[PDB]
């Protein structure tokens, strides 16, 4: 059953899989009969976000003299089309904006660009091309079986946490949790 996995986040924490320490895994976005949409497949691109922008019809950036860019992941093999930027509250702005809760604000269509490059531009964000769907009321089993780390993301927890800087945050928020996921038992 499960009320509602929106906002809720599930502790994998793979063993590598093409990822290195860049940001592993954040939230699961809805629950709907018709699936369980997230982003939690984890799967980085060689592109990068200002790349992408530069390089397609937002030339005009401020990325400065740095040249450092920011890698873009895929979210999921549904909805490659768009890509998906996660933000926190920042001023009163607001156009083309979906409620993942209050202060997290999913905006893909358009509005991001009218985000950043004024003073209302998003504090943090992260972008993410597509989102994954698993079958629907599958996962709900699949945590059942204690195969996946449940635990909810209470709004500042999802994106701040305390606010400063985190790594491996997902799996501090329930206090260092192992075990029960890398078993190794497969012929047995």
């Amino acid at each position: 059953m499960f009320g509602n996995l929106q906002g809720k986040f599930i502790i994998a924490t793979p063993e590598m899989d093409d990822e290195y320490f860049d940001r592993t895994v954040i939230y699961i976005c809805e629950h709907n009969d018709n699936g369980t949409i997230g982003v939690i497949i984890n799967t980085p691109t060689d592109l990068s976000v200002l790349e992408l922008l530069t390089r397609m019809d937002f030339q005009m950036a401020k990325p400065r003299i740095y040249t450092q860019d920011q890698m873009v992941l895929n979210g999921g093999p549904v909805n490659q089309d768009r890509g998906f930027i996660v933000h926190s509250k920042t001023d009163h702005e607001f156009t083309h904006s979906y409620k993942v809760t209050d202060d997290i604000t999913l905006t893909t269509s358009g509005d991001v660009l009218d985000s950043f490059g004024t003073q209302t531009a998003p504090e943090k964000f992260i972008v993410c091309l597509g989102c994954s769907t698993w079958k629907p009321h599958q996962l709900e089993q699949e945590i059942a079986q204690n195969y996946w780390l449940l635990s909810e993301a209470n709004n500042q927890t999802l994106f701040e946490t305390s606010y400063l800087d985190r790594w491996v945050e997902a799996n501090e928020m329930l206090g260092i949790s192992g075990i029960l996921a890398p078993a190794g038992r497969a012929l047995e």
